Order: structure tokens, then sequence, then C-alpha cells
């Protein structure tokens, strides 16, 4: 049961959001907002810049200073808020799902079904924590009384990317808000309108101003202005591991904010010949080619035990055909286009790489259509180790099927990335599984399964696909900042 | 490496301990604790009643005051003093080994490797959470700071059975004395003495007087004394399920006290055919056969799939040829005798009304030797649920097979039961092992193994098999009174 | 901002609520519910005996087995349900505020603004946990992999009280159902309605149909069969401490069902001179006369030190006079009757206790109308320990002030009850806040206010003050159990 | 009782620790130790270089691998040996003290009860959460069963101070094998010897080779080595700012590793006209020239309010006149040296600084003794916010006193650091020791103290004072790696 898109869709919010209001860019100059699927303008938005990250710093600092409304109201009462706004969102389904498919060419259905149902989901539950995050009585050495506080951090910057536009929002400002800290939030220059429009509902619910601030733009120049600002005391990013390298340096030259990144992945599927092929195949197909391969934790490398991987070789060929390219909007259509034409070319020329290194081609290979940025889904098999499709993240829709014979051998190979954060592991033996998932070197490993992300479980990863984890109750305590009160008494009893 | 035991081995503390002094008891009646096996009289002990219980209850409630040692000392200091406990422990394992297989027939190898050593790991464990119990700082509504504290709950009675004296002793007074608790135990009339000699190392060890009181007697004399006591806080009891409800009976009766009861069980474990065989058969025979079937979770049901019966009954029957019944302190004796002759006729009874009600005595079925209370290694095929020994707790050697072809007929035919303490299951398949464990009713669900038992683990009874689990973070924490404190404040900030 | 009460209220739900349909008593009997204001029968209400227990039992049994919804669906499912049943009373407010005013003779704009205030915002509370329950993964010895898990403990059987009919309802059911659990619920015989009532709405928001049963009648006859049932998992029930003592000894007799108590108290206050003694009278007067004070945590003895003994007394006697007693539902009235005759006589008969034992009295003394129950505001001074309005919970607007001098003295003054349920601490010196809460054996004390009950802290009872804590995180544990499942495998890392 | 100091003491472990084997620099240089107080070279040691750090890393590397010792242990393993070594550290205590205090020219009874007593205790308390450690089990939403796991991060590199050299290799390693890592070590180039000598003992009490390294040399060639090395999973750094901003640098430019960083606050302390003047003046001083004021947590700035300002700086003053300078070992000696003429060069300009910058100065001020670098007790008196005094970081025992007359104000001055480590607050008053703890942006606030540490309390700070915690709970968990498995099941039950 999926409703027809807005017919008429308006862009009404293309302003800078501070102190609950709309400002124009310090520079008076807009940035064009594409159309990834028809290469037509969408809009303009006002372009940010270090200036109108300094308002919007200003704006959060005070909002989060002693005393202020902010500070001062009962933490159930941020989840009231929370809340609100997760109703809001339910209500403006229709119009922000438009809205997404629209603007970062996401497959409508998807973007109706599982991107907003994700973030009300995700807003509820970090809705549930505002009043259960708890610090501890301490029985230490001594006559004393010891106890500690979890305080809200302070100014926290969040920078989005442009793959799930409205998730990461709700992923990094709903434990930031549940906790208690103010945000100044930057999304990615080519998805900044459904960040602005939410603002808009963020407004409707009540939220004090400056709790929330939105400075659209660009990323070295606006990104940068919040990672090497002075008066922020957190950052959290998601994105390419190269930018994050450079906002653990910026925040190091800085004032030594707090970091937290969620980098790329090459996330690794391990299929034993004791799986059931039909849901491997069906799992591992999902995880490479969900909003056209555009994920973090997209399933880039798929080892098969070499019983089984001619059997999978030819069902994942033979799945690929389902896909229909075209405008994400109409109805029937399977397959969006690629974010812009940065990551088109870097795809193209990945596909071109693998070609002219021993790589099997079964199909896909090149681009689709005359307008937009679209991709064949393509499928390589008898991918070897060294090859540049098999170590770079790929970020596309192309599948790369390679063979592992044995156990140990696949965990090695599994594990021989920079990268953690996500893997994938098939089998139906009980002690392979949890041995297996042990060890391999990922923040998340499912099993007989793949892309099941719910709100429940912390999300991160090992190595240099991150810093911290989100959307946990842990990930809800890296929004907290810890405080020790000793208080000395006269005489202690147990 | 097991040590021969103490050769001439001489008991030293037979009297009643209060306030770190040896006492008689108030009528100056006497007891005898017997050796199984030889049948022969080791010593008398002072008997226990009443008016012991209370001057028990007295030094307990004293050590307990505001402002005394034990409530003003650190936590930290209470775990160095458990720990000093444990390596005293150690220093006298031999010596403890040897009076523990000798009071209550156990192997003594046995007793050395794995009774003692899992005393001194749980005491160590213990040790390890006196100061790490914390409560917490609440983030309530209103202008408030509202903390808890997990205080002691006081004035603990704890009524120790004979199958394990001193595991069952630790595993009791660990927890109650790691949180700052004041206990006193009745040990079980047949096996008293291993825990008057911890008494004495509890002395040595420097715990403030009448913190440990340990008062030896019989069951409805002196157990019930503590049970209906009404300065008592806490009853812990491990024992018999008629016992239990006299127990809670009484305790709701005399004052409201807090209840844990760890009741027997019908344990089963359910054998599948796609199991390791020989792990099953192993673990199944270990679990129904341990410290001759007396043990706290032994399996006594075990249910196999159709396809694997036969095999199964055939290693089941070898296996159980293969003990030697004799002495526990003779080197190579397997199989000790039953703790009395109480337990011993009804273990015969039950065996004869198996095989007259139609079950296959597979090899064992009647009693060894003229001294001592011997009962053969028993095993019993083609078992059916209508069966005696398939309804009573038969807490000794004896084995019972069944026959199952569906899931849902075995998940049914072993939570028939009004027991639910523990439960084994054998498989390799990843699904079946977390959904059959999720569908039994039981406390402890061990897969591909049995009676793996730790410290860090907590075992929780179900229905009827008992009220509340010890021994793990959440053990410690049933060992506290939870206090809340909510202080007004003339402003709040997060 | 309260708008008037609802002139109709015709009462539509007054029959056995059974698997989401409306039942008639097995008997066919009805039981009248009278206005305890005006004392003519509000309407008849199905009397429910153990047959309909029994019925509602087998319901709660059936909801609750292997595969039903209430089993299978997500844990965030069932905040949400909660959640909409928060909603729905929302809606409702005004009707339901109406319905418990006329049905428990409290004044109508408290149970409007603070009894459905707080019902909504503990249901909102309760919904917010539902999904952030959660076990462990154990690092114990060996090559095992150990987790625990917190399941639903089963059918609970939830016997309410008649002085805050809805809010008891909300603080048993909702940490109940959050966790999981299906219940039974036995409302008091005075006071059905608002239950019958919530029941309609919990249909309404959709609940599985089983997962909810309420079967009023009276405590000997359904009480007790839901305290005796053998298929009751645990009972949680709130009273007085006789019948408390009846509930957990019929729990022992049959099926050792798990008990939770929440019993009466004399809770304690103390004022020490450095107090602002405007403050502490005005919640010193509050805590001993909201509700006419019928609260389990009245403050009915308040300790003043000699300094400020009789200016406290004067402003307390000022403070007392100053009520208009009448119909509960008529604007203006500040004081509504007793629940019903039995409580009439016996706070009549304990003021006449106070007068004979030598006791000032300072206002009040004797009954007011000739219609309803009602009592005037009483104030005696100059109380001793010894005399019965000093031991006894009287349950009415009775306050009692006596005199201290010595800290030490006092903490054992404040300390000797046979109840410890709750305390008030009245001082502005940090030293004293922290020391006398930790010294005093009350299971909530406040600080420089009294009745601050909000919905994140567990409220806890000491000595016979009852058994568990609910609606704290602590709270809702009480609602699960623990299995803890340990799987062999075949290499362990850390 | 307080010994007497080891008379013939040599020097024994002076090589890099490697494998659990000493090494000579792959260079060949050494470089020598120093003593303080007289400016003796003590010996010489091997000089670390990037060469010995690769080594170090290679050998924890390989100690990390799965299946290697370190990581198939029980976790209760670990916390044994970890007790081992503390028990190890109790029976060289007098060694470690004097050695301690020779090379770090501390006091020797301060280095013997509280530098020892503390490694001791914080050991065993570590020892006690290897397995206590917990992840957990979470009802995400799905047909799953979710779990997590707190794994070892992997390879630590730990690079410690100088003032107090044991204490703080303790803190940093102790956690850190707890929870299972592998840590190279670097101790400040002033006090390697302690470290070597606990190395010695780190092998006798059986730690797998290679789970602690030990690499000695200088700042900017071995530390940074260790910050910027591609293997090392995660830094700990205790020292300077400047220092800390480029260690946060070298881990983003490298491979991303975690960061935790403990800078040196200007901790300041409130003085309330209400408060105990005798003890406000007892700690204030205890804090500030501690260890001649080179403690982690130096009181800098001490605010009195108007009403008790002249009297409390007068016991200021006549309090610091009661010290002995000299050798620290020699009996008697209440101050020691700074560590080095670096530090004494510092120190001196800014006690210059304070002179021409406009504060009284009561005493000190100057350089002590002919040999060393001795500095005498400096008070200033009437200093202002601007003054370098009072806003650089003094390493020292200049003391600052200054008044304040608003409590907000004197809030603002404390706050307006880019330092949060600490703070003191002095008064009796519950709401103020509540309100003004709450609002101070401080990692630790103590109440009618100072300086009393423990290990029950994480311990970290706010702002550009540090990121992260030690020692507690919360500092146990931080060196754990969260990893969330998924395990899709059939049919998923509460």
């Amino acid at each position: 049961a999926v409703p027809a898109p807005l017919a008429d869709l308006k862009i009404q919010h293309t302003k800078i959001f501070i102190n609950n209001e709309w400002h124009n860019s310090v520079s008076g100059k807009k940035f064009p907002v594409l159309n990834p699927a028809t290469e037509e303008v969408i809009c303009h938005v006002e372009e940010g810049d270090k200036a109108d990250v300094d308002k919007a710093v200003k704006a959060a600092r005070q909002a989060f200073q002693i005393g202020s409304p902010w500070r001062t109201m009962d933490a159930s009462e941020r989840g009231r808020l929370l809340n609100k706004l997760a109703d809001l969102m339910e209500r403006d389904r229709l119009l922000l799902a438009t809205m997404e498919a629209l603007n970062g060419g996401k497959v409508f259905a998807n973007a109706y079904l599982s991107d907003l149902g994700g973030c009300i989901k995700a807003l509820k539950y970090c809705a549930g924590w505002a009043d259960k995050i708890h610090g501890q009585t301490i029985p230490s050495d001594g006559d004393i009384f010891t106890y500690t506080r979890r305080e809200p951090i302070g100014v926290c910057g969040q920078i989005i990317p442009w793959n799930f536009p409205m998730l990461m929002f709700i992923w990094k400002i709903g434990p930031a808000l549940s906790c208690g800290n103010t945000v100044v939030v930057k999304p990615a220059e080519q998805t900044p309108l459904t960040a602005l429009h939410l603002a808009s509902l963020i407004k409707e619910a009540g939220f004090p101003p400056g709790v929330v601030n939105i400075v659209p733009g660009y990323g070295p120049t606006a990104g940068a202005a919040i990672s090497s600002h002075m008066d922020v005391d957190k950052v959290a990013f998601t994105g390419s591991t190269q930018v994050g390298k450079l906002i653990k340096e910026a925040a190091g030259k800085s004032n030594l904010k707090r970091v937290t990144l969620e980098l790329g992945g090459k996330s690794p599927c391990i299929v034993f010949a004791d799986a059931d092929l039909d849901i491997a195949v069906e799992f591992a197909h999902h995880g490479v080619f969900y909003h056209q391969g555009q994920c973090c934790v997209a399933a880039s490398r798929i080892f098969v035990e070499e019983s089984v991987y001619d059997e999978f070789v030819k069902r994942s060929v033979e799945r690929a055909k389902k896909y229909v390219l075209g405008n994400p909007l109409t109805p029937g259509i399977n397959q969006g286009p690629q974010i812009d034409k940065e990551q088109h070319d870097k795809i193209l020329d990945l596909i071109e790489s693998g070609k002219k290194e021993g790589a099997k081609l079964e199909c896909g290979g090149g681009r689709w259509g005359n307008k937009g940025f679209f991709v064949q889904p393509t499928v390589f098999s008898n991918v070897t180790d060294e090859m540049r499709i098999a170590k770079e993240e790929i970020f596309g829709p192309v599948q790369q099927i390679m063979k592992f014979k044995s156990v140990d051998d696949v965990i090695k190979r599994a594990n021989n990335t920079t990268y953690g954060l996500a893997a994938g592991l098939f089998t139906k033996d009980l002690d392979k599984a949890i041995t297996v998932s042990s060890a391999l070197q990922a923040g998340v490993v499912w099993v007989n399964c793949y892309m099941m992300l719910s709100a429940q479980c912390p999300f991160g990863g090992f190595k240099m696909s991150g810093n911290g984890r989100e959307l946990g109750e842990h990930g809800l305590y890296e929004y907290t900042e810890l405080k020790t009160v000793a208080m000395k008494i006269s005489q202690k009893n147990s």
C-alpha cells in the first residue's frame, strides 16, 4: 500500500534556520540543488559559510546556557517534543517522502516505507531515552558521597551525507536532542531540502529557539567552519574516510573537540556451502544494490565457498535482471540514479578498471540513458583480492563475487581491509555463525540477513570505518558528558 | 594434578559459631554426623535450635547497626576480606577437599578440583563486586535531585543443602557479604562440618564479630526458627520444593521477609538428529550421573529424536558401564554413595516403579554392597511421560531416555513439568538452538554442553523450580535494598 | 484551567472484562458501588469470584503462549500500544476525571490535574521502556558464549486499592505490559468503575485479546482466587499489612508464585531548626492531608525540633482550618469524604483515642455533615510515641506533631514503627541531608519536599512496608524473568 | 607505620621491554636519568625510537591475534593476573617507593603510602572488572536475535607523564589489560625506572609475552612514533595541552585511531561565606601544593566570598610556612624539588609575571637552595583574572587567592577557562552544593574536600582539559570496542 507522490511538490524552505527563523546567507549567495534523475535544477538554497555557522553556533551556545529553557525543562519534556516531532513527520509523511525521492534520487516507495518509517521509529526510540539516561551513585573509598551526572555535552556540530538525508538527519539530532545538547546541522550540498522542511516542523513542535540550527552549504566552507570552530564541543560526521581524517585533524588543531566518525565501508559477505542459498543470494543482492548501492554498509565483496560458487553466481546474475531504471517517482521503477556526476564518473572508472584487470563481467558495465546519473547494475565474478574493484569503496550498484575454500583464509581476507563497520555471514551452523562473527573485524555482523538497521542496536565501525556508535543505548550515551561529584560527609554507612 | 587425601584426618570445629566465638547449644544436645558408604559416625556436633538461632540473629543485628565496623568500612575492604577468605580456602584446599569427600560421600578428586576450585573462583568473583555495586542518579520531573542507594538488606538467613555443602555455602554468603549484609547460616544436618571449618577461616580473615554466624542442627527445628523469625530480613533456601513451600508460607505469616528459593528440577535434555552424537551422549551422561546424580540440576529426562534414538541408547549404556563404586577417598573410585538411607530407599523404589510401569531396564536396577548407601548406575529406555520416574525428582544416578519425532511435541513435553530450573539442548543448527532455547521454560539452557556452571552467570529458576537467581550481576543485586532519595533544589539543569 | 465536570456521566462499563469482551459474573451476582459523598448507589458491578478469575487466567495464559501476537510483536510495538493508551486517556481525560471523583470521593480538580496527568505520564514512561529492557552477554569461564534474556514472567495478578484507582492501575499494568506479560487485575470493591472504563480504552488502542483482564469483586473471593491460583506466575498487591501477610502466605501454600507487596506506612517527618519553616509546614501539611489523608505515604508523624516546635504547630493549625468540605464534584470544595464507612469508623475512633490519651487537640476532632463520610481536618499536638495515633496508620486527615531535641534519638524514633515506606526530612544542612537520609530506614526519603512521586523514580519499601519497587528502571525489571543461555563453542576470543 | 627507605638501592632494569625480554635500543643510544634533588646522574636507559616502537607494536599485535593466549584465556584469568601483579607490587613496596621517591623527587612518605597504596588499590579494582564487563541482548525490531560484544580494542599506546609515574602507569595499563588489550607504554624521559621495574613484575606474574611492552625514550621521537603508528588502535595520553593537540592530529592523519587525552586544568575553588573556614583552608592548600603543586588536579584559583576573604588569606599564608625543603628520601622532608630545570624556569617566570602584573605576594617568590630546582612555597593575593598566574597553567606551589561578591559572577569566572578538569566547592548549604556543582564546567567537583581520588570514580575533564575518563566503570568500558551481531531467526518471542 503506497500512495502516489504529491503531484505538485512545492519547495518552501530554502533559507538558513537559526533561532527558529529563516535567514539569508551572510554572503547573499545562493546555490543550486539538482535533481539527480533529470539534471534539472529543483530550486536554489542559501549558501552558508563560516559567518553563518558563527551565527548558528552563538544561537546554540545561548540556547545551552545554564537556566535557559532547554537546560531547565524536564528530561521527559524533551522526550515529548521529540515524540511530537515524530508525529508531525508521520502527518507530513507523503510530502517528505516525495521531497526525499525527488531531491536524492531515491525510489519513492522506499523513501515512503523505509526512510520515513525509520525516521519516525528512530525518533520515537530516542524520545523514550530522554528521561532514562542515568548516572550513578558510586560506593568509593573514604567518608564521601560520590555520584555522577550524565550532562549534555554542549554544542554539537553534525555533518550529514547525501545517501540517506532524513535518516542520517534523525540519527544524529535524535540522540543529541534526547541528551539535551543543542545542534548546528550542515546537510550535504546535494540534498539540503528535506532537512530544511524538517526545520519548519521543529519550529511547529515547539523546540526552544537555537536548539536546532541548520546551515546548508558546501563541505570545504561550512563543514570546515564547523569542524575547526573554537566554541563547538563535538562534531559528528558520516562520509568518506578522507574527509573524516580531515575532521579529526581539524578538531585536534582547533579546540580538541570530541569527534565521532562514520566512514565508508568495504563490507564483506561470507556465504558458506551450508547456507540457504536463496536467502544468501537475496540478502547479498539487497545488500549491495539497495538505493543504487549508495549505502555505508554496501555488501561490496561477496565471498562464496567453492562448492556453491557457480550456483551463487548464476542466481545473482539471474536476480539483477529485475531492475528497472528511470525516474524514482515513476511507479514500477526499481533503481534511481547516483547522486551526481562526481560519483557517476567514479563508479564508471571503477567498472572500466575491473574489466582491464582480470575480471569476468556477467551483466551491466556501462551507463544508462541520456539524462541523469544512471548506472546499470553490474555484476563482476572471478574477482581477486588484488583488483581495484576489490580494494576501493565502490558506492555503486556493482557486485563483486569472490571464491574461498578455507574458513581461516576467508576470515583473513575479509578482515584484510582498513574498513571495519559491517559484514554479512550466511550459515546454518551454530558454531560457525558465532565463532566467525566473533572473528570478523566489523562493527555490525548480520547473520543470514543484511541491512536490518533498527534503532535499538548500536551501529559503528572498527578501524578506519569510524569512531563511535550511533543509535543504541550506547549511542545515546555518546552524547553525554560525565561529571563526578564527590561530597565530603562526616560518616559513611553502606 | 590431584594430590592424595589427608591421610589421617581430624575434625576440629564441632560447636556453634556466633560473634566469632564457639558456643555450646543452649540445651546442650549434640547430634551425630555420618559417613556414607562406611555408615560410620564421624563425630557429634552441637544441635542448634530456636534459642541458638535467636543468639545468632541478635549477633547479626548488632553487627549491622549504623556506625558499626561492617557498615562503615569501604566496600573494597569487604572485598579484600572476601579475597582473603578465598586465599585461606586455597591454602587449606587439601584439608577441606578431604573433609568434603569424607562427609558428603563425594569423589575426592572431584571435591578437590571442582568443588574447591569453584568455591575459590566464586569467592573471588564476589570479592570483585563489592565496590562496583552502584545506585543511580535519575533525571526525574520537577526541580529536584533524585538518586538511589543500593543499601544492604540486613540480616539474611541462609539454609544450605547437603549435596554441595561448600559450593552452596559460598554461593550464599559470597553475594550477601559482598553487598554488606550480615548472615545466619543453617547448614544441612548431614553435612555441617565443612561450613564450621570455614567459620574458623572467617575469623582468621578478620571479619567483624557477628557478620557470619553458623547454626548447625535440623531443618524442622533450626531452619523453621530462621524462616519464621521476626527479625530476619531475608531468607535464602536451597532444597526440596515442599520445604520451600513451607518456608515462603512461614515467611508470609511471620514478618514479611524477603525470600529466595532454589528448588529441584526435572531438567530435560533434547537431542536432535543433527546433534553431535558423542557430545550429546557424553554431556547428557555427565548431567545425569555427576555426584551420583544428586546434582542441583540433574538431566533426568533425555528426549532423543527417533532417527538417533537407538544409537543414543547404545552409547549411553556403554558409557554407563564405565563406573567403579566405592569409598570416595579410594583412588580410582568413580561413584560414591547417596547422602543417606532416606535418599537411598527413595531411589530404589523409583527404579522398581519404572520397571513395573513397563520401562526397559538397560543396566543397573539395584543396590551395591552391604554397607553404605550405594546405587548402581541405572539406565532406563522406552520411558513414557505418564511413568513415575518421568515425573518424580529421582535425585539419583538414574537416566531415563525418551523418544520424540516432532519439535513442538518435544518442546511441549519438556516444558510439561512443575519444575523449570534448567534444560539441555543438543544441535548444530543455529536457528533451532536460539528459538528452542527461547521456548524452553528453564532458568539456564545449556546448548551442546551441560552443567557448565560459572560464577559470572546468574541461574534463575522458572515456575516451581524456585524464586530468584544467584551468583551473577543480577544475583549480587538481589542482596541489596533500594532507597530513593529526592532532594528539592532551587533550580535543576540537565 | 480546569473545565467543568461532566453533568451527565452515564456509566457504561460495569461487567467483567475478559478477552476484549464483556462478561457477567459466573454466579450472576452483582454488587453495589457507592458515592462516598452522598451514600447513594452509583450502579451495580458484576461480582466476580473464583470461577471468573479462572476464566481470566486461562485467557491471559492463552495470550502468553509462545507464538501469540503478544509474544511475537516487536517490543517497540508494545510501547506504541501503551502510548496509544496514553493518548486515549488524554482524549477521555474529562470523563475519566469525573468518574474518578464520583466513585472515589476525590476533589475533582485533583483527579483531573494530578491523577490523570500522572497516569498519562506513567504510561508514556512505561511505553518508552518496552524496547530498552535488555539482557547481558557475559564473559564467563570456558569456551562458552553466555547471554541472558529478560523474558516476561507470564500471567501477573494485580490487586488494586481504592485510594488512587487509576494511578495504581497504571502503575501495575504499565510495567507488566511494557515487559510483555499478560495481566489479571482485581480493582478495589469500592472503586471498580474507572478500571472498567480503562479496559474499553485498552480494547480501543488495539491490545491483543487476553493481554488485559479485569475481574471486579471482593478481596476475600476474587483477590484470594488470584493469590492462590495454580497458574498465576506473580501477584502484586497494594493495601494493608495484614492482607499482605495473607497474600504472601497464600502464594507459598499453592505454586510458589512471585510476590510484590506495597503495604501501609507510618511515614515520619523530621524538621530541623535550620529548616525553612515556611516550606516545611507547607509540605508537611500537604503530605498528611492530601486526598483526605488516604495516601500510602501519609506524613502522619511530624517531629519538630524544640526550638521551632511551637511556631510549627501554630502555622499548621492556621493552615489546617482552611478547608471547605462537601461534594467533590462541586467547585470550590477543598476536601472530599473518606472512601466508605469502615474507614470512617476507624479514623473517628482513633480521634477519640488521641483525646483520651491526653493529646492537645488543636482543631477538628469530629464528624462533618450528615451525609457521606466526612471528617473534620484534625491536628493533635504534644503527641508521644506510645500513643495509638503514634503507631497506627490512621488513613485520615489527622496530623500528629511531636517534639525531638537530639538527632540520634529522633532517627531512632522515626525508624521505630513497623513501617518504613517513606520519610520526609527538612533541613538546609548538606551533611544532615545526606547522613540522616542514609540512616533513615525508609524506601523513599524526600528532602525539603514531600510526595513528589514521579514516574522515573522507583519507590520501594523497607521493613513491613512492602516487598519490591515499581515504576523505575528497577520497577520495570521486576516484571521480567531472567534466563541464562550457555552455548558451547569451539573456541572463544575476548 | 612509615618504614625507613632502601639504603642500598640498585637499579636493575634499564633496557627496552618487549615480548617479556630485554632489548638494547636498535641504535645503541642510551640517555641519562637525573635525580631532581641533586642533579646527579642516576643511570642511563636505552633510548627507544621508531624502530624500538615498531618492534613493540609487532609484539603486541601478535599477542592480540585470534587464538593467542591473551585472547583465549578466561576474563577471570586476566583478573587473577592483575591481582597477582598487585600482590607483587605490595611485596616490593619499599623498593618501588624509594625508587619512585628518588627518581621523581617525591616525598618518600607520600610515595610509600599514597603512590604505592593507590597503585595497588587501583590494580585490584581493575582486576575485579575483567570478567564483569558485559554486552547486551537487545529486543530490536524484526525476527532477529541481537546482542553486542564488548571486545578489547586492540593495541593501545599509553604515554605517561612524570608527576605520578607509577600511578599514571597503573591507571593506564590496569583498565587496558582488564579489558584484554595489549599495550605499548612510553613513560616520561624523566621517570622511566619504576615502569621498567614493574615490567619485571609483569613477567613474574605470568602475563603472556607481548601483552605489556615498555619503550623508554623522548616524546617527539618515541611518543610521536606511537601516536602516528599505522597499527596502533588507540593512544592514551596524560600531559600538556599543546602535546595533546599534536597527538590528536597525528592520529587523524595516520589511521584514525582512538584518542583519549587528560590535560591539566586550572581548577578553581569557591569558598562561600558559610563554609567551614579551617577545612576550606586546609583542603584548598592541600590541592595546589601537594607534590610541590605538580598534581594532575591543581587548585590554581581560589575564589573566596568577601565576608571571609582576609582571614582566609592569613590562614593560607600561615599554613604555607610549615614545610621543610630538602631530599625526598631524607626523613622529615615535606617538600621536594620540581622535576627538572625546564619546569623550574617556567615556574619562576610565572612568579615574575605575578609581581609585575600587580598581585600581593605574602611569602615565597624565588629560588630555594644552591642545588637542585627547588621553589619556595609562594602565595599570591588579590589576583585578577587576566593575569598570567591566573590563566596560564601553573605547575608549581604558586597559589592564587581572589575574591568574589556575586555567586553567578564567580561561577562565570570559574567556568571562564578552557580547562574543566576539576573544581572545589566549600559550603554547608545543601542547595548551593547541588546547584553550583551542577553549574561548574568541570569533570570532577569536590564539595568540602579536595584531591580525594579513588579507583571507583571516573576521572577526566571537560573542554580542553582532555576527553574521556579513567578508572571508573565508565573508565573500564573505554578500553572496549562494541560489536553488534544480528542473527535472523525463524520466529521471535519476547
